[PDB]
């Protein structure tokens, strides 16, 4: 019912990807303070110190912060799936390994339930069609937004994580057609996510039927002051926690 506001942390060698402003679990902790919703962590540590390094950081998250985060990045299979909701996260996401593997999506849900497996989809416009995008937007999988949405619920996914490559970077607003495409096709909890500039953009998002909108810079950089951004959507008829 209530709509969530949630943070996104880029990381890498334990460090924050742009008391210490570059820490993932101090930064974590000043947006459970502040009043972020979630967390998610995007973990891009290298082959031989990454499961090592993703599980250091949920074990260090998870004593210091109180609210819900996901982790994900290159998880590829149930063990490490497994090992890292284990040591602390409440949820993973899954993506290339999704759409390579949609059982995996099932594996997980069956030991750990739907609610702690988020399938995150990076779709862009190619030819006037949604397509889904893997290995971090390098490859267009010529899979149909619409079937692999309907797909991922099928599997027993918890909930979507819908990044539009054609806004993610950008400061020009959410992709609200793309995720009224999305909205009717699936039941599932949609967190909307790439293009995040200013407060309005999150009240276009919600307007569009996001269950939740996910940022990073804006509020890493304190462009839009969390508080603020809560305060302005109550307003609106927006029903967030206060
Ligand atoms: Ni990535």
């Amino acid at each position: 019912l209530a709509k969530r506001i949630i943070a996104a942390l880029e990381v890498k060698d334990g460090r924050v990807v742009k008391r210490d402003s570059g820490d993932p679990v101090e930064l974590g902790k000043f947006y459970s303070e502040i009043g972020i919703d979630e967390l998610v962590f995007h973990d891009h540590t290298a082959s031989v110190e990454k499961r090592k390094t993703m599980l250091e950081l949920v074990e260090k998250v998870a004593e210091q912060i109180d609210i819900p985060f996901t982790v994900g990045g290159g998880i590829h299979d149930f063990e490490t799936a497994s090992e890292l909701i284990l040591r602390g996260a409440d949820k993973v996401s899954i993506n290339t390994a999704a759409v390579e593997n949609p059982s995996l999506i099932t594996q997980i849900a069956q030991t750990f339930g739907s609610q702690a497996v988020v399938v995150a989809i990076d779709a862009k416009r190619v030819d006037g069609e949604f397509m889904v995008f893997t290995y971090s937007g390098k490859k267009n999988t010529g899979i149909l937004l619409r079937d692999w949405v309907v797909e991922v619920e099928k599997r027993g996914a918890g909930e979507i994580l819908l990044t539009s490559i054609d806004r993610d970077g950008t400061k020009s607003g959410y992709d609200t057609e793309m995720i009224r495409f999305v909205r009717p096709l699936t039941t599932l909890p949609i967190i909307a996510s790439g293009g995040a500039g200013k407060m309005e953009h999150f009240l276009e998002a919600f307007l569009a039927g996001a269950d939740a909108a996910l940022a990073a810079s804006v509020f890493h950089f304190r462009e839009i002051d969390v508080r603020e951004l809560k305060e302005y959507l109550k307003k609106h008829g927006v029903n967030v926690r206060l």
